[PDB]
DNA sequence: AAAAAAAAAAAAAAAAAAAAAAAAAAAAAAAAAA
DNA sequence: TTTTTTTTTTTTTTTTTTTTTTTTTTTTTTTTTT
């Protein structure tokens, strides 16, 4: 009866064969649970039938359940009666229940009797340990909480908890409590053998099966590992230091020879190795001031073992764990002073504490082993698998955030300095991880900059990131200026999100900084100085950031479509007084950054709105007045701004207009094309303005006689005429017909020619303010006259007026249209560029720096601008690849670039005249020095050579090519540009050679036939072939200096 | 005023070369939800 | 304060077609004979 089996359980608890018996009996037929219990306590059949009734009890269920799983570890552990063929079935129940809130305390009974279990029976280690491993497929996917153990915030998966603390259940120093020092070494040396093989063991067996299937099987140890990384920390588990230590060889094994594996395999060994070192290396840092340990302080630490035993045992003992820790002290002890330290350890048998804890594992292997970690890391950071790349420098990363001084070192400087310049979008972006968590990243600015065009999206993304970071953290103004103009170049891209980020940190860094203070004094002098300096070093310096600038500013800032009303008024208030802020510096400055304040304040003066005032206007005007290039961008402000402002005073604009007239003679034709125009826009704010009639007549009447004498002050007379031409009266005939007609009568072949030169300028750019004078019949002819009458300086002075109007044409032709949304609902400049590519194009190639130049720059900007066929051009751009100077070949490889990304299709189509005419004007050039100079074939080469079929393509242009001139000096100077050409593959260089040697073979039965020319040329080829093969089924296996020679020849 | 054979020009079928699309797989980070 | 599902990036596997040739076939009109 229940109430029979309870008064016998209270009985023998207070007093604390057929009872038994009855119980058996009673567990064979609630009750059932209860009478095992009573049974269990008072305590092989007895027990072989509790097993059973806990067996069924269990398979069923798969508080008053709990006492016999309670009670039976502690009869486990005190009687040893029991026979092997019981055990085997609890163990295995256990096992199989360990695996799959009241759950979690049956799981903690479960794996409190399989500790008992292996603790009491010395000869069931290795069944025991086989019967957990078997199980080892239970283990969790995820670490979601729920289904784990604890021992600190710290959460244990039950399998290794329980496994712990079986490997550490050994316990021989209880032995020594039983007992010349000869048995107990003997004794010690059996268990650290056999706990060292079973260690071995189950990492054996872990590794194997993880190998069998790695994809799907890698939290089988991808948990294990991970949690041997958090139990490290913590004194009360010392065997893990062994657990890991035999680990992580294994996996320092991996990489080794004869032990190939695939590539994921590979992949996660590299991760779970990379996450031990970075704990390894964590703890090492993390020690007192001396930490030696290298099997070489010897008398202080048995103080720091001995507290850290005391401390463990004090607080939370877990009388295993210190008996393992007591164990592994015998390695230690085992001078004079360690051996009466163990002869007192042996009689006596007969925050802080972290850091303390540490200091003793140096000793151990686990710290020891770090270095073949790194030696690994930096072995495999050089393999070609992109994977094990990016995993082993994100290792590098991981392991550098713990400690922030180990770049000193040379060898990941150059690792990371290669890495940078070429590498993969995962590899680039991992080696920026690495240098960006680093504390100091500027002394790789550049390289990280150089990557800022990347191909794909999450490189560039980065990048941009970092020079925010830099830009925000640093103050050295160039390294500023490089990051600002890096993201000011970044607003243009095929990614909308990373123009929008751009823009964004760009308001953010320029606008919004400013507005945060609000007109906050002590603040302003500062932070908007600095702004200004910012914005006024973008405007040089490779000034398509300046085109940039201006497009930020202009069609972005000033947009009101773009943003809200909300977020317009106060970019336009922040603009205001940074402008007012910029006037004020003027003024009081008043050296190149005087020159960069001036380009700022044009540039916001020509934006589509007027931020300047009258004031602004009375403020410049004492230094306008009085008399360097100050004047030029002064002038360029007062034409922007009596543009758009109006209601001056009558008195300021009659001086204005005196101080004007008076300083024109003195005034070079530098500014005399802004001067004009703001004489114009100030006189027509003060209607009756007759006076500058009268200026213009008098200009008039003193250029009169000259053109009937015709039929230094002239140069200047002219300039004033023409500039009066074109900027002012715009409505019997119009003053610029009369000054056509009387450039026209001063442009005569009679007409000295500085005089005649000025004449065709002036009427250029007289043509080019009013395009309705280029119908006239005159100035065309006088034109083509000019451009073949084969004159050296006339053309260039035209050409130049052309590039300024051509400029003009398409920045108002690009003010015309932006950016704006168009709702449904709500030529003569083309035809000047076709008429004289021709001309433009021959000029090119002068030998002149100054006029090459002049018409490399206006061909550059009309195949920018694309009024022409680029086919016509392609050859001479190509030419220019011949010239032997050096700015004149980047310009022509940029040029080329830029016309190679827009009409590939036509590069290559034209690429055998590119050749052929770069030859040309090579032999023409240098007619003994020809051969000197051969880099322009390698560099059409790279240029065309990184596509997959750019190869192969560049390769059979190549070829036509040789056929094609199969001229002494051409073939001389094209062989030794074939002599620099690096070969992609072998089947190429062997085809080169079988046409050279053929050549050479035609040419020797024609000499022997027949006269130097012909047999310098068979030298030449054969000395080529000579070099070739000195300098490095056949076909199919196939497929996967030079000067100075040429010139021994005489 | 009658018949056969050969100069061919289009119109499909193969033998690859080559340039991207679909579709896991893996980290890495950010917005819900207990 | 943790786990959950989106959202974003390359990576690798195949799997697509879009080419560029080389073949054979088919039919067309012009040469040959009465």
């Amino acid at each position: 009866t229940t109430n029979c089996l309870t008064k016998l359980q209270m009985t023998i608890k207070n007093i604390t064969l057929l009872r038994l018996l009855d119980v058996m009996v009673c567990n064979i037929k609630r009750y059932i649970a209860l009478l095992s219990t009573i049974v269990l306590f008072n305590i092989e059949s007895y027990i072989m039938e509790p097993v059973n009734f806990l067996s069924d009890l269990i398979e069923s269920l798969k508080d008053t359940f709990q006492e016999a799983l309670e009670l039976l570890p502690k009869y486990i552990r005190n009687g040893p009666f029991l026979d092997d063929n019981v055990t085997a079935k609890l163990v295995y129940i256990f096992s199989d229940l360990l695996m799959n809130s009241f759950w979690d305390n049956v799981k903690r009974i479960s794996s409190d009797i399989l500790v008992s279990l292996f603790g009491s029976f010395d000869q069931q280690r290795g069944f025991i340990i086989e019967e957990l491993l078997s199980h080892i497929e239970k283990l969790p996917t995820k670490r979601i909480q729920k289904k784990l153990r604890k021992v600190q915030n710290i959460y244990i998966t039950d399998f290794t908890f329980t496994l712990m603390s079986m490997l550490e259940n050994i316990n021989c120093y209880s032995f020594c409590n039983q007992m010349n020092i000869d048995l107990l070494k003997n004794e010690y040396k059996k268990q650290e053998e056999f706990l060292f093989n079973i260690v071995e063991h189950i990492n054996d067996t872990i590794l194997e099966r993880f190998f069998k299937n790695p994809s799907a099987l890698r939290y089988v140890i991808d948990n294990f590992v991970q949690d041997l990384l958090l139990l490290i920390s913590s004194p009360q588990w010392p065997v893990t230091e062994k657990i890991l230590s035999s680990l992580l060889k294994r996996l320092l094994s991996v990489y080794s020879p004869s032990m190939q594996v695939s590539a994921n395999i590979e992949t996660i060994c590299l991760q779970l190795i990379g996450n031990i070192g970075s704990t390894i290396f964590d703890i090492k840092c993390s020690t007192r001031d001396h930490e030696d340990n290298n099997l070489i302080t010897l008398p202080h630490f048995f103080k720091s073992f001995e507290e850290c035993i005391a401390y463990n045992e004090t607080i939370k003992c877990r009388r295993s764990a210190t008996r393992f820790l007591w164990n592994l002290r015998l390695g230690t002890i085992l001078i004079i002073t360690v051996d009466n330290e163990l002869k007192k350890i042996l009689e006596q048998i007969k925050s802080t504490i972290k850091l303390d804890y540490f200091s003793i594992l140096h000793a151990f292997e686990l710290l020891n082993l770090y270095d073949p970690y790194l030696k690994l890391i930096l072995s495999l950071l050089a393999k070609d698998k992109i994977k094990l790349r990016s995993t082993a420098i994100k290792c590098l990363s991981m392991l550098a955030s713990k400690d922030k001084v180990i770049l000193s070192n040379p060898m990941v400087k150059e690792t990371i300095h290669r890495r940078l310049n070429d590498s993969s979008a995962s590899v680039k972006d991992a080696i920026l991880d690495l240098v960006s968590i680093n504390s100091s990243y500027f002394e790789f600015y550049q390289q990280i900059n150089n990557n800022y065009n990347d191909d794909s999206i999450m490189v560039r993304k980065h990048v941009l990131r970092i020079n925010e970071k830099m830009y925000d953290e640093t103050n050295d103004i160039v390294t500023k200026v490089y990051v600002i103009a890096r993201i000011l170049m970044k607003i243009e891209d095929e990614e909308d999100n990373i123009i929008d980020m751009a823009r964004l940190i760009l308001l953010n860094r320029w606008i919004l900084k400013v507005h945060e203070v609000l007109d906050q004094p002590e603040k302003l002098k500062e932070i908007s100085s600095s702004v200004l300096l910012v914005m006024s070093r973008v405007a040089i310096m490779n000034e398509k950031c300046s085109q940039l600038f201006d497009l930020f500013l202009n069609f972005y800032l000033l947009n009101k479509e773009a943003h809200s009303k909300e977020a317009y008024d106060k970019i336009t208030h922040v603009l205001t007084i940074l402008t007012d802020f910029l006037v004020q510096k003027i003024v009081e400055l008043n050296i190149v950054d005087k020159q960069n304040f001036l380009n700022l304040l044009a540039k916001f003066a020509d934006s589509t709105v007027s931020f300047l005032t009258k004031d602004h206007i009375t403020a410049l005007y004492p230094y306008m007045v009085s008399d360097s290039d100050f004047h030029y961008y002064i002038l360029q402000v007062f034409r922007c701004t009596f543009e758009k402002l109006a209601n001056f005073k009558q008195k300021f604009l009659y001086d204005l207009e005196t101080t004007l007239l008076s300083r024109l003679p003195k005034m070079n034709v530098r500014e005399i094309d802004e001067a004009m125009p703001l004489i114009w826009s100030v006189a027509t704010h003060r209607h009756d303005t007759a006076r500058v009639a009268k200026a213009c007549s008098s200009c008039l009447s003193h250029l009169h006689p000259y053109i009937n004498k015709a039929n230094g002050k002239l140069q200047r007379l002219i300039y004033l005429s023409t500039g009066f031409a074109r900027f002012c009266f715009p409505k019997g005939e119009t003053l610029y017909e009369h000054i056509t007609k009387c450039l026209l009568v001063l442009s005569k072949d009679k007409i000295t020619h500085v005089i005649r030169r000025v004449a065709v300028k002036n009427l250029t750019k007289l043509c080019g303010n009013h395009p309705k004078l280029f119908n006239s019949r005159h100035v065309l002819h006088l034109l083509d006259k000019e451009f073949q009458s084969d004159q050296l300086d006339i053309k260039l002075v035209i050409l130049e007026s052309l590039y300024d109007l051509f400029l003009l044409e398409e920045r108002k032709s690009v003010r015309n249209t932006g950016v704006n949304s168009t709702l449904s609902s709500n030529g003569v400049c083309s035809a000047l560029a076709t008429r004289f590519l021709d001309n433009i194009l021959q000029l090119c190639l002068l030998r002149d720096l100054k006029n090459s130049l002049v018409a490399i720059r206006l061909l550059k900007l009309i195949l920018k601008f694309g009024y022409t066929n680029p086919s016509h051009s392609i050859p001479t751009v190509i030419a220019l690849f011949a010239s032997t100077s050096q700015y004149i070949r980047h310009v022509a490889y940029e040029l080329l670039e830029d016309l190679f990304e827009k009409y590939e299709t036509l590069v290559f189509s034209s690429l055998s005249r590119g050749v052929t005419k770069a030859i040309h004007y090579s032999i023409h050039t240098d007619e003994k020095y020809y051969y000197k100079h051969d880099h322009f074939l390698s560099l059409l080469e790279k240029l065309c050579g990184t596509g997959k079929k750019n190869g192969p393509k560049f390769f059979k242009v190549l070829k036509r090519i040789m056929q094609s001139y199969l001229v002494q000096k051409s073939i001389f100077v094209l062989c030794t540009n074939i002599s620099n050409i690096t070969f992609v593959s072998q089947y190429d260089l062997v085809s080169l050679l079988k046409t050279i040697d053929l050549t050479t073979d035609r040419l020797k039965e024609v000499i022997m036939d027949e006269l130097s020319g012909i047999i310098l040329i068979q030298l030449s080829l054969q000395d080529l072939g000579t070099y070739l093969l000195h300098l490095y089924e056949s076909e199919l296996k196939n497929k996967q200096f030079s000067a100075q020679l040429e010139n021994i020849e005489q």
